[PDB]
């Protein structure tokens, strides 16, 4: 069976919630030393500290993405832990509505929060993952890179880039022996935006009929970065429910 | 017909020489009372001068894409001189090969250059044309932004950023009168292209590009042209390719 990440290390950044935290434990599970990671230290310390009850092999640490001094910090301190980064997974980010007239600071801070980090941590992480043979990134995008809306500029262009980078710099990286490969998730029950009858309106145009679970990405990211997807590079797996949200 | 830009008023950036130049040329004979503009001040001014010269209306200006100053500058220096804004041609942009573990700085650069500057001037624009009724924003993409291959990060993610920037803000200024539109150009042989061009390379390109042409300045206006006009008029969102079926 394919789908595990023994011996392996997996830095996953922005991990103490949500489907970071989901990604964290279920490729702890999987079998890999997991090097949880979040803006706030504590609950980052939290997961890895759970992923230590449940018998698994973690530690957890501060790392603003935007601070390129946290990303080297988490980079050496993976290897000063476990040996080897061989799989990082990019989950830390965000963003959501905004006006045409947004302000910029608004709109450049996306770009350095969604694409920026996750760009430079694959820049840190590669050449250690060529020398471990080969290692796996997984950037977690978002349904708004293919989709077209209002209010969706810094947002949707933002996360077009992250998606149209994942199928790039496969390219570049792919001949050290790593993939590179994306998640655009719909929306998940994560929730202080949401009410029954905006429910009903997200669940239109939604033909599974239900909003997403954050073990719905945490599920995808272990087939992308585990064997059963070896040959798998540049792309982008949507999991939305066969609609948008 | 409706291949036209009568009355209308263009802010082009980018536009001293090849590409941005043959736009502000080509919506001159359009009718269109330019703004040429490009972050060589002389550079702009040599071009609307000509144009002035071929029977057209163009002011030259100085811009840098990247300079908030020299944009909240071309807005009123275009309203003050023909009252409105009905296009802007962010035809200002940059990037090619760049190898992975390239400096952070040159990676935000493209991005400033090709993102955040776009956006910022179309915000401008933006309720400036909602007074002239509407207008069309227009963004020149690259092929880039579809397409992939090694060495393309910093090229490839940022005009796909453009590209999809243009699809969804064309929801945004849609209400407003306006339209959004991109196009991603094929490699275009113009006069900075082939003074480092080849024959020997040219054969490269082309092969795998079903036309077997290269691209030329004017294939791209024409295309601006109508994407400008109302012959477009029920068009938008849209990233037009210009690479002659093929990418080189
Ligand atoms: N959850 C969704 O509905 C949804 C939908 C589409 C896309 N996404 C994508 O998923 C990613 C995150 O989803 P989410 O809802 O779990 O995220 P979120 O913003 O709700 O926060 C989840 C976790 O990320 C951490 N985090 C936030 N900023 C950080 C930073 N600068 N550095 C490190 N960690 C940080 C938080 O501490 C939190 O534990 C984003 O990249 C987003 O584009 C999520
Ligand atoms: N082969 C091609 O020419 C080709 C192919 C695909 C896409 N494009 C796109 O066309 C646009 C540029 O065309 P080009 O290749 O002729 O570029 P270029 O660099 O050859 O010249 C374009 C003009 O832009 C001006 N310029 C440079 N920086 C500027 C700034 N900060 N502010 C304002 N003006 C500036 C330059 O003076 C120049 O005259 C870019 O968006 C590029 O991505 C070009």
């Amino acid at each position: 069976s394919p789908f595990h990440l023994n011996d392996a290390v997996a830095i996953v950044t922005g991990a103490a919630a949500g489907i970071g935290r989901a990604i964290a434990g279920t490729f702890a599970k999987a079998g890999a030393s997991v090097v949880v990671t979040d803006l706030k230290s504590e609950g980052a310390e939290a997961v890895a500290a759970a992923i230590r009850q449940a018998g698994g092999k973690a530690i957890g640490l501060e790392c603003n993405v935007t601070d390129e001094q946290h990303r080297e910090a988490v980079i050496k301190a993976a290897l000063d832990q476990f040996g080897k980064i061989t799989v990082l997974v990019n989950n830390a980010g965000g963003g959501g509505p905004k006006p045409f007239d947004m302000p910029m600071s608004d709109f450049e801070w996306a770009f350095k929060l969604n694409l920026f980090s996750l760009f430079r941590l694959s820049q840190l992480a590669a050449p250690h993952m060529q020398k471990a043979g080969g290692g796996a990134i997984l950037n977690i995008s978002s349904i708004a890179g293919e989709n077209t809306n209002v209010r969706m500029a810094s947002y949707g262009s933002s996360k077009a880039a992250v998606n149209h980078l994942t199928r790039n710099i496969a390219f570049d990286v792919g001949p050290m022996g790593i993939r590179v490969n994306a998640i655009a998730p719909g929306a998940m029950k994560t929730a202080t935006v949401l009410t029954p009858e905006i429910e009903r309106a997200m669940l239109k145009h939604t033909p599974l009929g239900r909003l997403g679970e954050a073990q719905d990405i945490a599920n995808a990211a272990l087939f992308l970065c585990s064997p059963a997807a070896a040959w798998i590079s540049g792309q982008v797996l949507t999991v939305s429910g066969g609609g948008v949200q």
